[PDB]
């Protein structure tokens, strides 16, 4: 599953970072699909603003998914992003397909956004500790996006009016 | 799974169309993931042109996925697009995660694109027959995109030089 | 009210389609005016999201108004779009000028959008049966926009939180 | 028909200005519809240039219509812009639906453009006199657009070659 | 002249549609050339507006030419668009190279745009009857453009002032 | 604090307008900061739509701040816009830093937007009476923006659903 | 030199405004040429910044020149803007063609910009006194541009470091 | 009037080319002002098409005016473009300020555009003969624009229908 | 075939340049159609890159075809660009409609691009010699585009790996 | 002043970072107001270049202010950016409102830019030390902008010619 | 070669970082020239795709070159990027000027991109270790670009079909 | 170093123009590096305007470098643009790396821009004499850019205030 590269990151670093990148890739792809799931099916008084907001989140996730995947490839590995892989390697709770109210989707999204945000933020440190600054930076950009999206979601529920 | 709408498409036709739209949604989301899987992992002399071409395909699939999903919702149904749904409801063979050569990706992609192209093309007629002209037209837009993408792939292998 | 054209749609077809286009033209012009009426006067907690949403609807309706009007003219007819014509030939229930609450506008708009959506959707079939495929396609484009707008409105009231 | 606002314009100025804004709103919406009525149906040697010019006028009118309506609302009033209100409140002579010649449309348009131009220009002074400088400015911007459009029309008939 | 494709349109449908697409391709390429011929050589008081209008037509034809040619290829065929093919397979009467006055070009264009508009419109139905919904849609888009163009030309001569 | 200019507005008019401009400059800079204060800290069901609306407000305020400051300079004065000046010359009540609910920020912002809208509106007349028509016009533009923003805010609370 | 218009500004207002507009038109066209004259021939340490600044000035003048000319024509007059008219009717002192130092051009330009700025500013009031609010407004927009340009010029010489 | 440059065009070529450039500068500035004069004052059936066309001409002339002037400066000279210089050094017949009919403007413009077109075209050869290829190219770009604009004008009068 | 123009190129230069331009016009229109023929039908491993490249070539060719044709008209001639003329006046070997391999299209295109590249290059000199500098420059621009396009084609076959 | 978040940064990291972010927020907002203060009031030979440069700085600061403020909120805190807070928590020496010469502004600005640049650069380390990689990155982006702006300023005074 | 700055990075950090930035600057400038050398001279079946790809690489390298150079200057140093310096300080093996095949250029480029990629990636850590977070971040962005480009290159040679 | 082409430029014209193109290529790449060297390191009162001006120069140079290099390759040759070639084949005096003052950079840049401007201008004539009109035109475009850039630089020193 590896290919040769002149990239001189140590071999053990490449192995551990490819694993870490793929773990994050599965999480973020799953979250991308969850985001559209919610976007299509939400109903209630805040429909249009939340509907539109979720498209923005998906667009951001798409960029980070690409950057994460391509990083695994750059350092000699394979990127694993098919449905069969994602369903197995993502730890996100299956997103309910029988919820509709904006509030139910917000609380469901907060759980999952929170899980992915916390994963990616930790992965910054794991990459830094492994000696892979570029990978750490990639997770840092992704984490900034995820922590902002998590805030946009939580801000809707942190007060009731 | 249903919500009331003033849309007066006959009730039985809504039911059959929601099912048809979800069948096609599962296929097109799966094909979207497959397209990126190939994009990241392709290697060989035609790397960059094919890499970029596949991003074009993904952007068009994303637009047809949204159109199909929202159509299901418009006529009073639920769009089902989570990883857990897609992995069960897509009939596309799992994309191999251990291929790299551009030619191997082209052959694997032609198989999946051909399957989705033919499914969506048949769905146009199923929708027209059922009396849902907007759904037929949504499938027609999708089919035109799929048949063009299929050609782009096949044109790479229909001659050898 | 007619002018000569090399367009060889049968004369009966032209006559029936010119009337059908004018019927839809009236309905859509009126819906455009209604849409702005609500946009200006809505008040309540969802003000800005709904206010901006209605501008998007108007922009889409304008494009369909033009397309329907110009089709009547293309096939040798006159397009009837003055206030005096619209107030008589639009079958939309007069929109109230004494409502303000966003909820009240949403409910009223759902009534009006449903009416036009269902008119245009059937008109696809009238045109197709008449053997005017271009006019049927014009109505199909307009119908897709109307069904999506109807959904955007209905989605606000289909759940309560 | 009123909602309270912190805008400290005196009650009498608010009520007089709301009425004046609504008078001009009805005239400009009607004129907007007239402009497209002519745009669709004009025929003759200068067709394309005039056809396009009238879309320019309509775009400008739309912006002024919005600005006038929204000013009535800002100062605590209701904007009245439905077909039923416009047909009663506009003083423009019903535009003929049985004229085609570019020249005939030019002459008929000049009549109505003249009427609205002169109405809006006078309304600048009425607002200024009422001590509502923002409304006067809104009318000044609309009047500049109207006087320029009137010129564009008249310039076509002021000489014969 | 054929190449293997996964596209599952029946063999006879492919053969007949490739022929129909090539017939329409020859007519539309010829019409494109005709359009520029007129564009360059027109003279008279309406010169600039008609000159520009005709570039708009050519841009539209170019897009329909490509879509039609590529459809023939997508379904396993060859697209035939060389000068030698077009001069043989177009049925448009050779365009006169010794006319100048805007009126004479408008009349000569009406003849040829009418012929192509009517061919394309009938071809929608031929494609639909053959069970090729994408091809039918391609001709529908092309027909819409052609009927609008025919009107823009005819609208210049349907009245004389 | 003054510099010579060939601008021949009367000396006493320059002095009184510089003062009036600076008074308005202090209020508008303070309002700009207040607007972002609200934007960052609001929480509740209408979060994203109101968050984004307030960025629109701030962008409009920035342009008017610049225009007011630069006018004071053009006519030979100094623009005073530092935090120390603003905290002393603004009469806006200090914005609470312990509120979060969207409703609470809307009412707080209505207070301050109203205060500024009414100041700027009065300042049009003060400038006109002083014989500085450009300064009056600058205040007119700022006032139209302020009255519209004030409406956007008040419209959220003028009805409860 | 006059043509008939439905514009109902009083006849004596038209006559006096047409003269005032043409007087301003002459000065502003002259200032436009002067601006470029300086732009081409300036030399010295601040060359590129001042060179580019002067192109910004010319672009704004051009817009006002057109608005002033077209206003004269809209109200039934002739716009006079040929070289022979401008050399006779411009109130500006002929610009020297034998200066080069940036400072020399700045000083010369300040004289000319001051004259035009002061003329246009006065003309706002002359128009307002004549009851022509649109013309007053056109001069206000022009005066705001000229006063700001005058400042940009003077600011370069109001301190020496 | 000269400043030193490292540009090693021979001194006599500089002197001759500076003179030639200034001759062409005066003609093109004069033609620019003439173009706007016609633009503002034309009246008749072709108003809007020709009005707009003349703005395109003026935009192009502006670019060539700049290029020509700057070339004189680049090779050590002064650019002479004030009203007082242009009225003396342009040999264009003063443009009439008492014509209105579009046909009258077309024919007057044709005479002036013909004069400048033919001057600039000859000047290409004069520059090439003097050994200044860059100046010859500047005149070639200007000449191409002028010959095309001359055609746009002439094409209007070369036929009558 | 000829119309009067003030363009003072000698009568014999005009005649010979019109013929020369039309010879090049036939070649370049033929090449434009050839480029699309290859674009549609090519197949093999380099498909997408070469497919897209050929669209770039076509766009450049279209611009030069227009410039060549319009130059013929500007100098009082007729542009001849119909299918019947091009098939007669182009000396390009008819393009084969039974080739597919990318390599075969590259070789076939190189023959035709070379022929046109070399005709246009020679035509620069023919125009210079005739004293038509603008026409020479028109051919210089076209020739630069053709020699670049020829290189892009040849570079594909000048090495084998 | 805290709200709950799923963001799993340690509670002490959140507290510490919210304080640090707010410290930098006060400094950067104060600097933003200082930058415009200079922008408006500067006078001297380098006026327009430095005037424009300072608007570039303010635009960059605005983005960093937003990012810093929002990060404090994301991690469960309150952002404090009112005039009253900034005047108390910014340590920048109050900016003089009685200086004009470009040089004096440059020297004053360097002091304040220096102080903010140095604070923000240190805060990268303080954030790293607290285990908040996203916050550190936010300060890194701000620090890069500040160090660059500081150079732009200092570069004006580091040599005298 | 140093200038005073308020930037308070420690003196030894400045000296060592200036040297490190200049070592990277020479490598990246050399690589930029190498990239264009390949781009112009490559020949073979993948010409156009690789030709374009290398322009993308060059545009990225230019941005990083500027960032690196400016950082050295910002911290009080001199940026050294002349040909004479680059040829002395780059360690990249001189690029062969006698290769043409795409494959030969790919292999040659991989060697040089690998060297620079590895140098920059190590330099991130050298900067972090010296306590210069902004410089580390600049190298991180550059390293990310380099590692991605290295992959784009290697991906072409990592498989043979 | 040569590759076969259908380009019919005479053999010795190809050889001599390849040499001449490579001579100018070395000069212009070296000037491009010089321009950036000045850009980064300049300091003094005119810093920002001159800093920015030099990026405009570099962008123009980059386009000419590409056009020159590609021309050499188009006509069958090799483009030589590596650091090792440029250092040997450029005759520009090594640019000083110990200068900072704006004036020092202007003087040094004037020397080198002058040398390159004069080389390229002569090269137009050498290409024309050899019969290569396209190469001559390429040098004409570059010469126009260089003569303009040289002026921009010399205008800063041609007068002292
Ligand atoms: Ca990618
Ligand atoms: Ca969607
Ligand atoms: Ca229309
Ligand atoms: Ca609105
Ligand atoms: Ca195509
Ligand atoms: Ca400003
Ligand atoms: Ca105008
Ligand atoms: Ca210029
Ligand atoms: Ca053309
Ligand atoms: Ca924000
Ligand atoms: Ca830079
Ligand atoms: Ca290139």
């Amino acid at each position: 599953s590896m290919h040769a590269t002149r990239n001189d990151l140590p071999s053990n670093t490449k192995t551990t970072m490819i694993a870490l990148l793929n773990e994050n890739l599965a999480a973020t792809i799953d979250l991308a699909l969850i985001t559209k799931q919610a976007h299509w099916n939400l109903k209630g008084p805040q429909f249009i603003a939340v509907h539109e907001m979720l498209d923005g989140f998906r667009a951001e996730l798409d960029d980070h998914v690409d950057t994460i995947a391509e990083r695994a490839v750059q350092i000699g590995g394979t990127a694993y992003g098919t449905t069969q892989v994602v369903v197995k390697e993502s730890r996100l709770k299956p997103y309910p397909t029988d919820i509709y109210a904006v509030h139910d989707h917000l609380v469901a999204l907060i759980e999952r956004y929170g899980d992915v945000a916390n994963l990616v933020r930790k992965s910054i440190k794991d990459a830094d500790d492994a000696g892979d600054d570029d990978t750490a930076d990639i997770f840092t950009a992704a984490s900034r996006s995820l922590d902002k999206a998590l805030w946009f979601l939580e801000a809707h529920v942190q007060e009731s009016n």
